[PDB]
């Protein structure tokens, strides 16, 4: 039940972006889900700060929060978008749209 | 009430590291606290994925979690630690120990 990449299919209409994104209608964004708690998994690539904070959280759970399972690497997708001239234009690498890797931070 | 760096003073004894860290006894680790919710602040440097996920969370709050306020840059501290030869040694830049910057991820 540890920090990992899971599916997350996003509809641009649902998030109000269909005003400018023509296509695609949906994409696989993924998400990072799971706990950052001891014992850790081999590949959650935990920073020292995440480790320290997790230990502090254990000792003081009402005052300090645990580390968070977040994207640590993102990948691009292509989008067809409306130009200011009102013309569909391809944005070939629209960066930061999809999770490549997750970790505790 | 947005994502930012706040104080977090860590005692190494409290987290079980006084077995190997001789000094210092405590340090300022900081932590990242606050919400990742619209409207965003100017300097939470949000990735596109964090923005998309936050919007999906709004539409589907029981199924998708919000973005997380995490460290996006860390700084070193110096520690005096016990060597395998049982001798105090300085580790001048012990990396990743203190928060330099926070953001939504
Ligand atoms: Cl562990
Ligand atoms: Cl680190
Ligand atoms: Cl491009
Ligand atoms: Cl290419
Ligand atoms: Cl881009
Ligand atoms: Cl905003
Ligand atoms: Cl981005
Ligand atoms: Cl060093
Ligand atoms: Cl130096
Ligand atoms: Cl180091
Ligand atoms: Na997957
Ligand atoms: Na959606
Ligand atoms: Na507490
Ligand atoms: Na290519
Ligand atoms: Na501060
Ligand atoms: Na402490
Ligand atoms: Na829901
Ligand atoms: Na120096």
């Amino acid at each position: 039940s540890h920090c990992q990449k899971t599916s997350l299919r996003v509809n641009f209409e649902d998030i109000g972006w269909d005003s400018w994104i023509i296509a695609p209608k949906e994409y696989e964004a993924y998400e990072c889900r799971g706990g950052c708690f001891f014992p850790l998994a081999d590949d959650v690539t935990p920073t020292k700060h995440a480790i320290v904070q997790t230990l502090v959280h254990l000792k003081f759970p009402t005052k300090v929060s645990k580390a968070c399972c977040v994207p640590t690497k993102l990948s691009p997708i292509s989008v067809l978008y409306k130009d200011d001239m009102g013309v569909p234009t391809l944005k070939y690498h629209y960066e930061g749209m999809s999770v490549a890797e997750c970790g505790c931070r």
